[PDB]
């Protein structure tokens, strides 16, 4: 039904090394079109495999519509068409508004539910495998109209099945975002032949996103400005060694504002992120435990 040639590219909502994301019109309705850059072709392939072959579908994962190739300007462009969320990314959303207690917990529980869906394998005939994301950040999370979020960008995902015990890391030249890089990645101790290692990298990045969101929830008339993780120690577009010095050498973690300790929700959230930030990867919580704890927090 939905084909690239029938979509009208209205305006560019994002550009970068990955390529571009456009707001498009298809049959009147709004759609999101990611035109992958030439350098990021392998990410389009892996994402197409997950959405089409694995048929990944969850309410807290960016709703896939159609994959497509289009020949334009004497070149073949790789397209990904998904649902369009007019609120933009959580990165944009956090800078535009503050959150109450319910809106903040709704955001982080929806992300945990999405991550738990990826990590947990459904067994049996045609059962979906376990998936690790490996590039979780606030720019890769979109805010829906009901206050919930969905996880986006599967170009780096790795897959694992328990029965066969096969790990599928693909061969993508893409590296994760350096700002959200887990310490075992920065010092090259991560066991690349073990699937659990990739889940624990997501948990680290999740903890960073949890910090970004909770800063924006107001308690007792106090709220922090939006800031990216490690905003105070690394520069814009931080280097691999910049992050190594902060996260590995100095063992630093995002600061917990003192005002958080006079609010029961932010205090429980602060404990939650620190349990996502252990230098020892095997000590961090699982996505399911995070989802359960976030379900119980008031
Ligand atoms: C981050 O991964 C993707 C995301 C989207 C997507 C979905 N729904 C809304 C937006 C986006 C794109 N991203 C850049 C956030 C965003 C931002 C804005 N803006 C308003 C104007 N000022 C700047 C911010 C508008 C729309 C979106 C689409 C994708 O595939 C088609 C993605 O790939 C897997």
């Amino acid at each position: 039904r939905t084909v690239a040639r029938d979509i009208t590219l209205l305006e560019c909502v994002g550009k970068g090394r990955y390529g571009e994301v456009w707001r498009g019109s298809w049959q009147g309705e709004n759609v999101a079109v990611k035109i992958f850059s030439s350098r990021d072709e392998k990410s389009w392939f892996r994402e197409t495999e997950l959405y089409n072959t694995v048929m990944l579908r969850h309410e807290n994962i960016l709703g896939f519509i159609a994959s497509d190739m289009t020949s334009r300007h004497s070149s073949t462009q790789l397209w990904l068409i998904t649902h369009y969320h007019e609120m933009g990314s959580l990165y944009d959303y956090l800078q535009l508004t503050t959150l109450d207690t319910v809106s903040c917990l709704r955001i982080v529980l929806s992300i945990a539910s999405g991550l738990a869906h990826l990590h947990i394998e459904i067994f049996g005939t045609q059962g979906k495998p376990a998936i690790a994301h490996r590039d979780l950040k606030s720019k890769n999370i979109l805010v829906k109209k009901n206050g919930q979020c969905c996880i986006a960008d599967l170009g780096l995902a790795v897959m694992h099945s328990q029965s066969t015990n096969q790990l599928d890391v693909g061969n993508n030249p893409r590296v994760g975002t350096k700002r959200y890089m887990a310490p075992e990645v920065l010092d090259e101790t991560i066991q690349v032949d073990c699937f659990d290692s990739y889940k624990r990298v997501d948990i680290w990045a999740f903890g960073l996103v949890l910090w970004e969101v909770a800063r924006r929830m107001v308690s007792n008339g106090i709220v922090e400005d939006y800031k990216p993780p490690f905003y105070d120690v690394v520069p814009n577009d931080p280097s691999f060694e910049d992050m190594r010095k902060v996260v590995c050498v100095d063992q630093q973690r995002p600061n917990i504002p003192n005002r958080w300790f006079s609010d029961p929700t932010l205090t429980s959230l602060a404990k939650l992120m620190k349990e996502c930030w252990y230098q020892n990867p095997s000590a961090r919580l699982t996505a399911l435990r995070i989802k359960k704890t976030l379900t119980k927090i008031d």
